[PDB]
């Protein structure tokens, strides 16, 4: 029993963290193989690039430094190419990921990992991260099996707070842009398939209250959920919350209907998996995964 | 900016991470230099978790019984010794992988990062936080015994917690790494419940200042109290006394934000008493109370 926000175990990606210094910017790369990807604003991005020569960037693995022996950008990521191949590099792949699905960021100053949160990526494309200065370079991952997927590479803080970034291939999730500029995050909404595979997490735990014996059509649920700034439930979450509606014996609209009388009555003083709030950053994959333990 | 329930990256522990075999019972072990450590009910059997007899039990069993598998690899158990209600399984084999490390036992509102392990396998890691009344809100299903509670302050791992028993509630009991139990819980199935749980007063507090250096002042007042007067208010809401040593805690705090430590006792007591109205400080429409001072100091 028991249902935390819980992070995969980082220590695949703690030996892939470095210190990327150029000038007086220092942040945190990623060295896989013999490539360290860091942010490109560590350094016009081709103009500046071009000034730049190998041994202006500084990396640090541990007590050691290594060696540049070139470097080229990709979007907005710097790809520092450096002699000597991580023996530590697990099996990885990058990956970009979709507004909802949900990742472990292992937040790092200095290319020293600090701490590792589990977060979403918001249906605006930020990220509601906790990042200091100097984290910028910290990486956001899931793991399947033995395999690291990299989603997530940290970029900036928007004035409200919260953080943007882009994938591993450079491109960031969202329309911003890696300067210094007016930007903001567009209004958030809340998503939907993760607040109900959240509220059948609540059920396998014990937690009925909310239950009741009303069904809703997909599209009388839709309405409800445009006008409390939730995100359409599609016919593919539906499917996706299928293994939960058959553990629990709750059909993914009878559920719905919780969640609407949820919205339009609140909680009522009462609490869901200790939380008063809908919580939406446990995607239905998450929650098969810690109400089954699964293993890497 | 930003304020996320943060656990310590769990790389130091993964590699420590072993399974530990003994007749039908499979849980995890924290492989050490040349020990594994791991909950002494893995020599249990069917007839004995009412009341097991560990010294009987242990004198029967021989170093071939224990089978421990680090990876892929089995490890040799060359002895074998309890200390409390720890198994300590010395092994032919020093962990490579050993960090830096240290043994220390915490006190209830202490927080660490729990590295949840199924077949020596780790999962997961999150944050917890040893409740006033010694049990833990984990996340925990059958098979992660063994799973270890951590600290990473300074490259050293503190270990403070090992997993043993889910209580009736849904609730975790477990010893320190001496194998001394936190409560009054003994690894027995007998009947045990955990005491009534209340509020960790000091940390909703830290939580508090968090939310004031992350901008957010809304639940703040123009009114000061009495450290009694606190005390006896936070009682009725099942707060935990707030003791002079809370206080002084706080006191860095108080001098980065300022506000005066009996300043925020008010605002708290506001807080008690009118709920949030609709609002949320951090992200939470309810009080955390699983940020130390010295977490949010770090955080922030
Ligand atoms: C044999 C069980 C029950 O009785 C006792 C009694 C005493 C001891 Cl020290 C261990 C156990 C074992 C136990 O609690 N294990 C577990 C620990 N964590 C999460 C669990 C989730 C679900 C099922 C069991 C869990």
């Amino acid at each position: 029993s028991g249902f935390r926000k819980m992070a995969f175990p980082s220590g695949k990606v703690e030996g892939c963290m470095v210190q990327v210094t150029c000038g007086t910017t220092t942040l945190n790369g990623l060295w896989l193989d013999d490539v360290v990807y860091c942010p490109r604003h560590v350094i016009n991005y081709e103009d500046l690039l071009i000034r730049k020569s190998n041994h202006n960037f500084l990396v640090q693995a541990g007590n050691v430094q290594l060696r540049v022996i070139g470097h080229s950008m990709q979007n907005c990521v710097l790809k520092l190419k450096v002699d000597t191949a991580n023996p530590k590099t697990p099996k990885y792949k990058f990956v970009r990921i979709q507004p909802g699905q949900t990742f472990s960021v292992l937040a790092c100053y200095n290319g020293s990992p600090s701490g590792v949160y589990q977060c979403a990526m918001r249906p605006n494309f930020t990220i509601k991260g906790s990042f200091l200065n100097g984290s910028c370079g910290s990486v956001g991952f899931n793991i399947d099996y033995d395999c690291v997927s990299f989603c997530y590479m940290h970029h900036m803080e928007l004035p409200t707070g919260v953080h943007a970034g882009t994938d591993l291939e450079g491109n960031f999730y969202g329309p911003f842009v890696d300067r210094q500029t007016a930007q903001a995050a567009g209004t958030d909404t809340t998503i939907t398939v993760n607040v109900l595979a959240w509220l059948y997490a609540a059920v396998i735990n014990g937690d009925r209250w909310f239950l009741n014996r009303f069904t809703t059509t997909l599209n009388d649920f839709n309405l409800v959920a445009m006008k409390y700034n939730y995100e359409p439930l599609t016919q593919d979450h539906v499917d996706i919350l299928g293994p939960l509606s058959a553990q629990t014996g709750i059909a993914v609209l009878d559920m719905c209907a919780s969640l609407k009388e949820l919205l339009q009555n609140g909680m009522n003083g009462r609490t869901i998996l200790g939380s008063a709030l809908l919580e939406d950053e446990f995607t239905p994959f998450d929650v098969v995964r810690q109400c089954s333990g699964v293993t890497f």
